[PDB]
């Protein structure tokens, strides 16, 4: 019979010989009296017992279980005070007893143990982090009474010599404590019961936390448990205001909505998209509309069209008289808006009216003057310029960067500087009315032309940012944006396979190349009638792969005039490869991952819109902006009332989480 | 060491010093001695303690713990009824000591502190609020015998002076309040206690937390509870009926099903979806079928062929004599139905005729007679126009609107009015027999026969809503209607995008716009067979980028004939973008979206389609409208047993809840 030997044992029949491998020194018969006494509560027996090895040292007083635990842990295991304190007063070891009080979280024994080996805490545990572990309020403000300390964690990316020594003689055991002080300091019951500012605490710890989390590649998901367990903190401590003004004193604190905008810094999303801290917001939006929610969608949409219609008198009754009956009506931060996304979209509607032929030049003038249209275009492009670098001089790049946004809005700006700088070189350099079937490749009229195009592109689009304003469009356009990174993801696996398929296919077909007079019309490449040279050379081999994505790319491009049956046909197969693997396992691909990530996005999709919108509110609530292009370029009684606040909101909350325990 | 500092403490070293920040008051060792012992339990310590506090004032009778709860509190807690009277006699503070006796839900106690600072409720808050919120019943009876009242809600669009002051001054409390009332109101046990009809309530305030939640944009979720909350109940009651003489008085109960009528008014889907409601209403339906469900499928269909093929039979016997052995035999709802569906099938399929040359005029005749399949047309036109008339007329527009079906029914009958118009007016200003390529581009004919068509398409689209009849199509069609929003929502996305990429096209290409003599077969636009001009209007462009969603724009639509090769590559690259951007981003946007609404749908499709079926069977139970076209066109005592019924039903329903609860 073939067995399966050496499964427990080295030892190279039929049976496996079971004994303790590792054997540990049992106790004596009177060791297991003594714990079965301390276990079972008999006082007196064990009071008898310990009496009596005081005299002889036949009984060992710091006898050890094999499971590791002394009589005193059996004690406090089993809450006897009394033999806890009969073994403490008879000087038992007390090594490591007060963690096993707190961890079992007794209040008794932890006052007893606080009055006066195998174990199983890592070393780096001390009382006070424990009770914060377990987060028992009880037995943190007990240890605290008692003043304690806990070290204070480095940098993320800290370089000094502690920290250098202690990651190369035990990086598990530096890991550990750093996580360990990170616990600690996360408890909700010592952010309420020690910290000054409970809130902006819990911010800063939600914050670290989650960097902490990206630095340490490894431990990560407890990193973010901190930080999630911060943010709700500072979520349910909001949670707790009862009246009006304690959530006014609490947004408007600063060591305006204050707060607010320090919560919105730290990506505190919860904590915003609280429904009293979005009321708030709501009724400092709508501050010229007292009834606006009561208000029947077609009332809405008369008042919005009535106010985006008179924009430019808004912005000149601001201009001429900003503090006035009618100047200082479009200061309200929803009438701004209003006017801002009237501005824009007169914007597009003129850049609309450019290419039609309501007003036009002739179109073989080689730089032409502008366009009364383009004349009325240029206001706008110099506002959005003079915003532009406004925002980045108020912001700083680092704030600057942040926003995608903001980066489409450079783009913008960049292709319409270029568009005016370029239809200018073409105004003084050509002066004749060359035809344009004349003109050169890189004529700086049809660079203009082109750019234009594409400024005119990213204009529009750039009205997806407005989505964030609606309550159906806004959690639509998070969604996308939060699956247009899986998109870009898939887009470097895409362009890998692109990259290879085109490689294969120009090194097969680029001796056919022929030359373009050799075309039926004198047409060469793709976007001819007959398709011809599809993979001639590499950029155009890459252009038809992407059109075959598409379909957009006939069969018979894998032919060729010497009609060499072997090469068509391995390029035929090389065609027919690349489209099995992107049409039908790539793009399929991202159909699955978009389905998977667009469940992680519907979770917290009101949360993530709620925290964007309160960003787009927010940008309109401030002085610097106020008019839109083109017209934009022509305190200790606060911390008592905090505290007092503060105070109020920590023993409410003590409450609720001491009841939800129970 | 870098080290991160100000985390708990705004001082500006390796250690965080832990310290009570918040500290409050502590008590006195006899104030602790005091608690202790009520805490404890024992009854003599704290008749002597507080008999010895009666003399002088060293001891305080409302002493405070620090977490917020009293002496009396803590005997509450402990239900200790003899330390809590032993206290309430020696004058004990009660405050919001009969709240928390209420929350603990301990029907002693309660009645005890009905016979005679920090809190953890918000002061909004009553007894008899407090006790719905638990849906204790023994409670809020205990609570309603001691007669009380809750303050009335007002409406949600109120404009009053209260409403507009206490909204003002405090948002938070007065939003509070407001949930407070609606969640002691919404509670099953207070409905089934004190309510007159305890399902209309349920009914009307379901319907009011609805609409709460839909004006209440924040807090949305706790008032969509609250709906369910009623509704769940409402649907409970239902389930406790016994026999269908109950269920026939609650039906029927007006204040012919009545009540099924009040419930699908409030959208009582899950009421109305209830089985044997459903099983009542099956056998309304089939009332000259009485062992239909039990029929094999084959003889169901041959009946209903049968009874299909003599629709006008049985409508002319209606017509005749209605009541008689056959003239009521199309009163019946499931014939009516089947008489009705028979009646639009017959003029769909002359529908059909109507485009086949069984009988057909000349086509080079402009302003021809009527051809006999639409002079036999023209009678279903009549009756549907009449019969959409009279429906608007016995339904308001209100109700009229709230149908999509009833839209679709009003374009379709405008198409035909307007085909109607078109053909009279080219019949009464034509004469002559024009060939038909000699026509004008409006021709009143040209546009009759083109109206018709879409008229056509929409007749036989109208065929799915019959699909709610079905076990199997009408799940399929709830689940379709309901993600034709998803798609309505993308389809805003998609035509942004869509206006955007056709913007910068049209920018570039409308240069290069060729005149339609200079193309091959005088042909101009992408409906050629050489496609040419897609881009050089921006109506053409849209109609481009749409046809390229579906591969129908060839590539070489994006080369122009002067051959500019950098504008034709910057076309082809906004062509590529646009083919990214909504092939491979947004249709993925709309798979992952449906199949997350899908999801969703497929959770509660049974109790949606029973709704919607319901709503299709009570539209046959009434007797107007019995004809379908051509040929429409030629008291105390049932309160008394409803509010038994009611009893015994809310008996049934408490004593059910009670044993859940255990
Ligand atoms: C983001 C926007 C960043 C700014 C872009 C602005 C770019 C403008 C840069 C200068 C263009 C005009 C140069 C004039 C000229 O001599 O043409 C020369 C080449 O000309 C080109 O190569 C045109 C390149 C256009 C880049 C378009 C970027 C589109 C970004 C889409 C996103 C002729 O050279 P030759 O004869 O071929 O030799
Ligand atoms: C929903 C249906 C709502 C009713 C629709 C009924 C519409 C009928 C409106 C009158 C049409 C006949 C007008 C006669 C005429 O002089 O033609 C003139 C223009 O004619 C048109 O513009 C035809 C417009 C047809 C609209 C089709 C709507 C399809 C709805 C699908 C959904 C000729 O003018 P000209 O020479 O071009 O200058
Ligand atoms: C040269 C030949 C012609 C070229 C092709 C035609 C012209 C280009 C057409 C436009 C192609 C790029 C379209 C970018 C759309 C922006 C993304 C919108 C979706 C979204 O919600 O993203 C938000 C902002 O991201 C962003 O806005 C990222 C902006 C990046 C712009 C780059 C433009 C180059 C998230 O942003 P957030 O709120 O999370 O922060
Ligand atoms: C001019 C050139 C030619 C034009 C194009 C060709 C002709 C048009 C072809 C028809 C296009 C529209 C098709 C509408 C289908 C109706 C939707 C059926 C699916 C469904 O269950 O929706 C139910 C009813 O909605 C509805 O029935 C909504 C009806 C809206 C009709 C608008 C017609 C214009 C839900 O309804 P529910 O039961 O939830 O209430
Ligand atoms: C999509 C195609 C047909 C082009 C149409 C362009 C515009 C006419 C549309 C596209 C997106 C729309 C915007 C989408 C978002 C909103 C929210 C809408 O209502 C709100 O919810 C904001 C007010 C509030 O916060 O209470 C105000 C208008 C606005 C900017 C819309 C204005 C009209 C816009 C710019
Ligand atoms: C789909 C193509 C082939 C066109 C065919 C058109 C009609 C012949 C079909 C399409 C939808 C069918 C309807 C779909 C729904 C039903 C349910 C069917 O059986 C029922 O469940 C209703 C009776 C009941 O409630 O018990 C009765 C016929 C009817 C109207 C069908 C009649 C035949 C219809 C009109
Ligand atoms: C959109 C634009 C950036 C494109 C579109 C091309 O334009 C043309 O070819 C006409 O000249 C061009 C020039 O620039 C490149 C050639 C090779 C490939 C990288 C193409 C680019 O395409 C993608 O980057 C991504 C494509 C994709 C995404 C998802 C699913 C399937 C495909
Ligand atoms: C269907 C009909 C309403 C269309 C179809 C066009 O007809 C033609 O172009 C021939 O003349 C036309 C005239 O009217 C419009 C031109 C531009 C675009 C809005 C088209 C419309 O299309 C959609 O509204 C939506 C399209 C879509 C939806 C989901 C996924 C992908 C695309
Ligand atoms: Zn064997
Ligand atoms: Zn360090």
């Amino acid at each position: 019979p073939e067995f399966m030997a050496q499964l427990y044992y080295k030892k190279v029949r039929d049976r496996i010989p079971l004994q303790i491998v590792r054997a540990e020194t049992e106790l004596s018969a009177e060791e297991k009296a003594f714990l079965n006494a301390v276990e079972k509560g008999d006082y007196a027996t064990v009071k008898q017992a310990l009496q009596e090895a005081e005299i002889y040292y036949n009984v060992n007083i710091n006898c050890m279980d094999p499971l590791g635990r002394s009589a005193l842990l059996i004690a406090i295991e089993n809450e006897n005070l009394e033999i806890m304190e009969l073994l403490l007063n008879h000087s038992v070891y007390v090594g490591d007893a007060l963690l096993y009080a707190i961890r079992k979280e007794v209040v008794g024994a932890v006052e007893l143990l606080l009055s006066y080996q195998f174990s199983e805490f890592t070393p780096d545990i001390t009382p006070i982090m424990l009770a914060a572990h377990t987060n028992n309020y009880e037995i943190i403000k007990l240890l605290v009474q008692k003043r304690v300390t806990i070290p204070r964690p480095h940098q993320i990316r800290c370089n000094c010599v502690e920290c250098v020594s202690s990651s190369e003689v035990d990086s598990l055991r530096h890991s550990r404590s750093r996580l360990n002080i990170y616990k600690a300091l996360a408890s909700p019951s010592l952010i309420a019961l020690s910290s000054e500012d409970p809130i902006l605490t819990a911010f800063r710890l939600g914050w670290e936390l989650k960097e902490l989390s990206k630095v340490e590649n490894e431990f990560k998901a407890e990193y973010e448990e901190l930080s999630q367990q911060c943010k709700l903190f500072a979520k349910d401590l909001l949670d707790q205001a009862r009246s009006s003004r304690e959530l006014e004193i609490i947004l408007n604190h600063r060591d305006d909505l204050a707060k607010l905008k320090v919560a919105i810094k730290y990506h505190q999303k919860e904590f915003v998209a609280q429904p009293n801290c979005q009321q708030l917001l709501a009724t400092l939006w709508y501050d010229g509309f007292p009834g606006w929610r009561r208000k029947h969608w077609v009332v809405k949409l008369l008042t919005c069209m009535t106010i985006g219609f008179l924009f430019p008198m808004l912005s000149i009754a601001y201009l001429i008289s900003p503090r006035s009956n009618l100047g200082l009506f479009i200061k309200k931060p929803f009438i701004k808006f209003i006017c801002h996304t009237a501005s824009y979209l007169t914007f597009l509607f003129m850049l609309l009216l450019a290419s039609q032929h309501i007003v036009r030049t002739d179109l073989h003038v080689q730089g032409p003057p502008p366009t009364v249209v383009e004349w009325m275009i240029l206001p706008w492009v110099l506002g959005f310029i003079w915003g532009e670098i406004k925002e980045m001089w108020d912001g700083g790049f680092t704030e600057y960067i942040h926003d995608w946004w903001n980066l489409m809005d450079f783009a913008m700006n960049s292709l319409y500087l270029a568009t005016i700088s370029l239809k200018i070189v073409a105004y003084v350099k050509y002066n004749g009315s060359r035809p344009r079937e004349e003109w050169e490749m890189w004529h700086p009229t049809l660079i203009a032309e082109a750019l234009f195009a594409i400024s005119n592109i990213l204009s529009s689009l750039r009205l997806i940012s407005l989505f964030t304003a609606n309550s159906h469009l806004g959690p639509l356009q998070i969604s996308l944006g939060r699956m247009l990174l899986d998109i870009l993801k898939f887009l470097f696996i895409y362009c890998l396979v692109l990259l290879a398929f085109a490689n294969g296919l120009n090194q097969l077909y680029f001796y056919y190349e022929t030359r373009a007079i050799d075309e039926p019309n004198n047409c060469k490449g793709i976007r001819c009638e007959k398709q011809n040279n599809a993979f001639s050379t590499l950029f155009e081999t890459l252009q038809s792969l992407f059109w075959s994505v598409f379909g957009l790319l006939n069969l018979y491009v894998t032919n060729v005039k010497a009609r060499h049956e072997f090469t068509e046909f391995v390029g035929a197969t090389m065609f027919g490869t690349y489209n099995v693997i992107s049409l039908v396992v790539l793009l399929n691909m991202l159909i699955a991952m978009m389905n998977n990530s667009y469940q992680l996005i519907a979770d917290h999709a009101d949360i993530e819109w709620k925290f964007a919108r309160t960003k787009l509110w927010m940008s309109y609530f401030d002085e610097g902006g106020t008019l839109p292009p083109p017209f934009n370029i022509i305190s200790l009684i606060q911390n008592q009332h905090y505290q007092e606040v503060i105070r109020n909101l920590v023993k409410r909350y003590v409450a609720a989480m001491i009841r939800n325990s129970k």
